[PDB]
């Protein structure tokens, strides 16, 4: 291979110039079985990669594994081997009590709660989604008669103190972050996610493009776990988002 | 300047004197309301105090705020706070700028989608790692509006500076100089693929989205400095009106979206 | 000759002191308190007057609210020639013991802006030169006046930045929520929006500054002022950085 | 049962110590060395794997790349009642004296990571558990290596968070920039990705953490090496932390 | 009993003294003091040496500091303790400002904040500004003896070496963040470094205590001129009347 | 006088290599006594040194006074005569209830509450303890019939705020630092002290090593006071611990 990582050279992903990385390698399949002739393509760590078609056009799918490090990795090697805009697609959990299970997010700006974010600009740089990626996947949803919310998302480093569960092994979460979330929700913040900052800023420092649509699964605020059939419908709504965003940025392009 | 004549600290107005504006158009220069607000239906003058004159004028048979904010976060603060509390939810900044970007010429209109965060308001309504984002309605309405009228802007960054000249590294100044922290970060931007600067977007979006408003930022670009050409008058003045009809076709589909 | 104020050198016909207020209505008043007032220009938030104390000239020019707009001011009557900045406010003070109609003379800033940061970074600091501090010390105790002389806390915003809840949010983040109360531990004596770029930037640039301004409100009572209040108190202070121009001229 | 890694306490037959590899394929080549391996779970990037030593179980279990990843594992580890882990790796040292085949001990990070500054502010040290240190040491020494030891600088990135300009960009900006230089002149023998995030967060937690790894290059020398010194310098690094566990459930 | 922790003294030792004169070095104790009425030894304790003497008939204490933030903030912090409520630092230091020669004297109004025990008084965007009424008397004190001070700002560093960006040292090296800060404060038009300044006006100032600052000029390292060792006396003698005379001023407007 | 501060020649020294620093110049007369020939060197300012011999080799002893700053002058000015070693001897309150007066700590790494470390090293840098150090003063201990702790110092720079203490002028702490104690407690740090901070961080980025250990002589979380003599053996028994300590390390040369 041509890349440290990933396992792939430019030959393999065919001229590909888009991808949809999810953060599961079991989930790559599934994404681009939805896609036209799809192939597998390599394995390696977390980073399981498909390519698939749409519009006549190659797509990679790649998974990224969990936080920043990782991420960077897989969009640093993607971009190395001509791959040029990124759509982020996952599972999420809300923090505001308007947001239902089964309601589909779609981020416009990241709190950079991680530390990858730095490595390629400052803090006070904006961790902010592509203007055409966003718009791709927030016509997709409202064309597939969904209205997403729109917003900003918190991208954590951790799970667990970072989102500031107290469910764990120590029970505690230290000063600077108790409170935290409650800080969130009251500057608007839909979400909690550990990927987006990493994403948005690595992108806009490297002149690459990105966007990203969760589907919500679990509420924090909220009593009542979901039945695991609304589940898996949530997480399909998602990526007929990302599905019909594709296409629509290959048909524009 | 009575305080009985005000609901607000700074503003002279009364929710009343804006007959139901729920959107404003936000100039930062005083002496532009006027010309803005002529734009619009049965315009009408409503306050001047300090750094802000006010008029409202009707769109789409709604009526619409245009206030002038003066230079900088701190006053940007004051006139969107007070506006708020009269019941306007949603702040459309025009201007024009100077950009830092060789490929960006001047008469060309940039829409705002984030600031780098190089003020200080900002950080008073929320940490420095929040995003200052644009709201994506405003900001679609903003460039739908220009390619409506043919122009396609540039879409992007942009840093946002409480000074004219050390932040932005000017040396053509008093002292002739900049220290350490800001030597070098123009090109620092340049290289992260900022457009432009500007002195107020940071403050706005950041304070906007933390208190539930909607905030978005056209610009004309009338000058830029990695040229050496000196840009005159005519295209100047066309590319500020240019930018202002945006903004009011931009009104225009967020008024009649919302009905 | 300036990107924003509308002057030239010659129009100021060899001002090397300036007395700068916020509010733009404010420069011909206290330009009528000189001799031979005349109007210079206004543009922006910058409205400018000369006139002549110990028959030599002195620019009155508002700054806006704010440091950002202060900064272009500053350094723009900086090109001009202009080497002396007397700042004068009036303001809210944060102690019980300040009261309405008192004076307050500010030795130094907490630096709760960013335009002070363009200049230095956050470790040096927010300090008033000696001779204008003096000066406007001297100035009020000759007329009558004991001022109180201390730290003020110069915010980029009036409302989070100044710990106000009576707001549209009703809300502050928890890195302002106690800060009122913290800066009152502190000995803080008062807020105010401009001085800790100014004291910054002036250090930085080896020119003169110093503040003045008269307490039209406590935060830790319920009164609110009057126009009445306002203007008696704004003519002490104006009338405290008058003769404080005219000691510096006269000393000069 | 835990969120991530598809475990529960009992499928660790009361395992107290953990050996955490980055890669999901490792973790089998490792529980190799023990006695009486098994498979346990695989689920996202956390391979895990069951062993004896000393006639005690011990798990091995995969973290992924990061900080983050790395804080879930030994969370949800320690939930199910782990109490120590033994960082085993490979790496690339930036001091011109150390050699491809070295073994490297790790006693502090530097904290280029975000993930640590969930579990305690900046100014509280990436320190290694005295414990684990002596044992990585001592079982080095008694296999007949001297090992480095002292302060690696933990990384959230690969590329320009090690100052890498044979990228897309072909930049790092600029308080990055001459950061490897800046670590050489403080002494630091190597970057890594993880050990910030874990020293960090076990200090916090009252957990036990230590760190060995083998080094495959040097980002300061002309030459390249061959996969013969590299599987041996891992194979090599491998057989340490085996030993170190020993000498841990020993006593 | 009534003795503070760290200086040996007690409030009945200090005889109702309500200002101090602090100096660094244990041994400019008993020296400074004898240019008061009536000297007397109090204690000696790790680095901290006190004695008390007389001025226009009040009582005032000399204490040494020791070097750096962290002895300062316990020498201040006790002798408030004990009543004292206004502080004097008196000095001698280099100079980083090519104008400023050996045998000038400083009057620092505040300090840039380069250590760290300041920031346990208050947060680093506070003010490291000295009392004006302290400042005014150091000043005119050095005027009325035919001194023109230079008034203004010294940076305050917790290290001697690295922090005033010193290579002739063990390792040769500065590393990233202090290189090139020598010439950043030169242009920011600070007058030199000293070591306490920045803990000792944040402290006075969170306190409500009065602080100011002298120190006479004994070296300049933009200069190639060496000073002889009677210029040097010469300057520290000064620095030290300047300061006995502000205390006179300041007990006699009390 | 070959150095600016310390009064100190590297002929004076007469070859030593290691040197054990306490904070108090009283102190340095009787360390130095518990070994072979010793000998006042100076005396200036903070800094009173002495030489001795242990396992025939020299050995300095040289007071630091109390903070950072002194110690930084201290060791530099030791390390440009030659010392390469650098033990610290004190006693110490703790911050956890299981500690009890009379116990011995041995410090690995510390929190970094001081300004001096930043003049060395950055801030994520670690203030980490040399390894043969710790394992000397560990083992040392042992050997002694003592279990010492061995863990986290916060090393602060102000003995009342910076450790939150109340019991003072003003009475009064300043947010940032209130609640700072319950918070290291929380982290499992052991206790409080002024030098190490500095200390640590300098000697890595020096390439010098140094350890620290000290006997605890008064808990903040206990009630009890305790007496004079268990306070006075206490300093005996760590100051026979560093003594053990520097034999170790030198037998080890």
């Amino acid at each position: 291979s041509e890349v440290f990582h990933l396992g792939l050279t430019k030959a393999m992903l065919k001229g590909a110039k888009i991808a949809v990385i999810p953060g599961d390698p079991a989930r790559s399949e599934r994404i681009a079985q939805r896609m036209d002739k799809p192939e597998f393509l390599a394995s390696s760590r977390e980073f399981t990669s498909w390519l698939g078609y749409l519009e006549n056009e190659p797509v990679v799918v790649c998974s990224t594994g969990i936080g920043g490090p990782s991420v960077s990795i897989c969009v640093e090697e993607l971009a190395q081997l001509g791959v040029g805009t990124f759509l982020r697609i996952g599972t999420t959990g809300a923090i505001q009590p308007y947001i239902n299970v089964g309601d589909v997010l779609v981020t416009t700006g990241a709190v950079r709660l991680d530390g990858a974010s730095r490595h390629f600009a400052p803090l006070e740089y904006p961790a902010v989604a592509d203007f055409s990626c966003t718009n791709a996947l927030y016509s997709a949803a409202v064309a597939q008669g969904i209205t997403p919310y729109v917003g900003i998302t918190a991208s954590s480093d951790t799970f667990y103190p970072g989102q500031e569960r107290y469910d764990t092994f120590s029970g505690k979460v230290y000063p600077a972050y108790q409170g935290s979330l409650k800080q969130w929700q009251d500057l608007n913040v839909m979400n909690y996610e550990m990927e987006s900052a990493t994403l948005f800023t690595m992108c806009a420092a490297l002149g690459l493009k990105a966007g990203m649509v969760a589907g919500v699964i679990v509420n924090r605020t909220q009593q009542e776990i979901p039945n695991e059939a609304t589940i898996k419908s949530t997480e399909q709504k998602a990526v007929a988002v990302v599905i019909e965003a594709a296409r629509r940025l290959i048909s524009a392009g």
